[PDB]
């Protein structure tokens, strides 16, 4: 499926990077979708590369495109092509050329007071960066979509007993019936939330979309860096502040993580409606995929265990669960 055979990439390195590779080898399963993932050393370096199959503008290069001219310092970006461009654009796919670094994220090592500011800094720095027109027609935009709280309704009636259930459908049956007026409650919630939010475009901003703690590295000189720029948007800047104490992956739960973001943030004035709605649904998302996997056979039953310990794991002391709830 790869576009190239790894020893190709020497060539392709020097002639566009002007970077001297040794040895190139292709990374199973690191890469998703689109997209195939290369380790190339330098005998001074190491290298991640990746190539993506067309020539149409990928949102994430032109997101860290528009960050690093903006002067965003804690992003890992892509190395310069010898016309300085973040990328090279072959005739059929694109390289991406990265150092290869190796940086725990926040799940693995807490952040410390000080990295809280720098994330809370940051991030500000993000939602208020201004985005040409240009690019805010590629952005995808908030649109309060019902797609998933639908999707958690249409679960209700199958949640009966069904003689050709296997072990984990049934598991996880016996488990939403045992949780389900916490389940309505998140989809009702965040139901009620969007009706009563009154969308202005005009206080959209940059946002991550998805910055939990597994989003944020710890890199060289203890400084963070926000990773997965995949998919921005435009939304609330409440779209990213909902991870501040929300908890996901039982951390970043706890009050003097909150202090020591909004010193760094400084903006205090935070829509109490739209935090929670977006605290409650994508805890409603997460339902639709997760109890998807496990109500269907799509993925093998070492997936569906994950999914369902996933799954479970929202409802636990002090996970998105309770969080959510007491934010309402």
């Amino acid at each position: 499926k790869q576009p190239i055979q790894a020893q190709q990439l020497i060539e392709l390195l020097k002639v566009h990077y002007g970077i001297d590779i040794h040895t190139a080898q292709f990374i199973q399963g690191g890469a998703d979708t689109n997209a195939f993932a290369y380790q190339a050393d330098s005998e001074s370096k190491s290298y991640f590369i990746k190539l993506k199959y067309g020539y149409h503008d990928e949102i994430n290069l032109s997101i860290i495109r528009l960050l690093h001219d903006s002067g965003i310092k804690e992003i890992i970006f892509p190395i310069h092509t010898l016309e300085a461009k973040l990328f090279q654009q072959l005739k059929h796919f694109k390289i991406i050329a990265y150092p290869f670094i190796h940086a725990p994220n926040g799940f693995t090592q807490n952040l410390t007071g000080k990295q809280w500011k720098q994330l809370g800094k940051v991030l500000r720095q993000i939602h208020e960066t201004s985005v040409p027109i240009s690019i805010q027609q590629q952005l995808r935009k908030e649109i309060y979509s019902p797609k998933w709280r639908e999707i958690v309704r249409s679960f209700y009636n199958q949640i009966e007993f069904d003689n050709s259930d296997d072990k984990l459908t049934a598991a996880f049956k016996s488990f939403f019936n045992q949780n389900s007026a916490a389940i309505h409650r998140l989809v009702d919630t965040s139901e009620k939330l969007s009706k009563k939010i009154q969308p202005d475009l005009d206080k959209y901003v940059l946002c991550h979309s998805d910055i939990h703690a597994g989003n944020v590295l710890v890199g060289n000189e203890e400084s963070i860096y926000i990773i997965d720029w995949d998919e921005p948007m435009l939304a609330p800047k409440e779209r990213d502040l909902m991870f501040i104490g929300g908890g996901v992956g039982n951390v970043w739960n706890k009050p003097h993580e909150i202090q020591y973001f909004y010193e760094g943030y400084g903006e205090i004035n935070v829509d109490k409606t739209i935090l929670s709605y977006y605290r409650h649904e994508r805890i409603v998302e997460d339902i639709a995929v997760y109890g998807q996997d496990l109500l269907s056979r799509n993925q093998n039953n070492q997936s569906r265990l994950e999914s369902f310990k996933y799954f479970k794991e929202m409802f636990d002391p002090n996970n998105v669960v309770e969080i959510a709830f007491a934010t309402e």
